[PDB]
């Protein structure tokens, strides 16, 4: 997986990552003389601590093979350290939804939820817990294809047991997925706008939940609400979410 730096032509900055800017570029490879790629960079990669955390993402992504999870292409492990990834040419999901708010039909939004559910059912099948499911970590490969894209706490997305006890499980991922579905159906609006991170848990404990997005199907909102059961053992698994989203999608496409 090590790639010679001379094989990479760094292009334009496409966005911001947790560790530094992400660029588009070209990988001039034996298999493909002009492969379009994304290049993740890391500020302060001279710190062993930071570099270990950065490159851990690449190690993680290398373990997965799924149509809706972004693929690792390789790494450059000399300063400045870079991770070379599959390029998703339509960019981050939140930006995409906000810009295309009035060009995306409901069927596409449900499709995106469904595709993410397929990725997360796959991770569940491997007993992998993601811990940070949110629209900010999803990328758009085509107008009909989204992918999970990325391996201070995201309190507004977290399950109550995660906030209270720092416990993350497959069940907490489902809660976060519920929030991510809400985000999609809200065209990339963040949950709990105007609320302080410290006041989120009080509202959750008081039985409050994110409201039904405008134009959201009732079957779909009901599914979200099931993801947000206080007791983790009452939340569905991703196999059930995927099946229900497929039926909802098909009902929408028949409309
Ligand atoms: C990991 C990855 N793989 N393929 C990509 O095409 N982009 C990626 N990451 C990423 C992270 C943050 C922001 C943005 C951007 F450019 F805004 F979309 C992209």
């Amino acid at each position: 997986y090590e790639i010679q730096r001379e094989r990479i032509e760094l292009g334009r900055c496409i966005g911001e990552g947790q560790f530094g800017d992400v660029h588009q570029g070209i990988y001039m490879s034996p298999e493909n003389p002009a492969m379009a790629v994304a290049i993740k960079t890391c500020k302060n990669c001279t710190s062993d601590s930071v570099r270990e955390k950065f490159l851990q993402e690449a190690l993680t992504m290398r373990q997965f093979d799924h149509p809706h999870i972004v693929k690792l292409i390789g790494v450059i492990t000399e300063n400045p350290v870079w991770i070379i990834m599959e390029l998703c040419t339509l960019g981050e999901l939140r930006s995409f939804l906000q810009v295309r708010k009035f060009s995306l039909d409901l069927a596409s939004l449900i499709l995106y939820a469904y595709q993410l559910s397929t990725a997360l059912a796959y991770l569940e099948s491997k007993r992998f817990v993601h811990r940070d499911i949110a629209a900010r970590n999803v990328l758009v490969s085509a107008t009909d294809c989204v992918k999970l894209g990325d391996f201070k706490l995201p309190i507004k997305w977290m399950a109550p047991e995660s906030i209270n006890f720092r416990r993350f499980t497959s069940a907490s991922d489902v809660w976060m997925f519920g929030v991510c579905m809400w985000e999609i159906l809200m065209h990339g609006v963040k949950p709990f706008q105007g609320v302080k991170n410290n006041d989120v848990i009080g509202r959750i404990e008081n039985g409050e939940r994110l409201p039904m997005p405008p134009n959201c199907p009732p079957t779909l909102y009901s599914l979200m609400t099931k993801c947000w059961a206080y007791d983790p053992s009452r939340r569905p698994r991703f196999t059930e979410l995927k099946a229900q989203l497929s039926t909802i999608l098909e009902e929408e496409k028949l409309q």
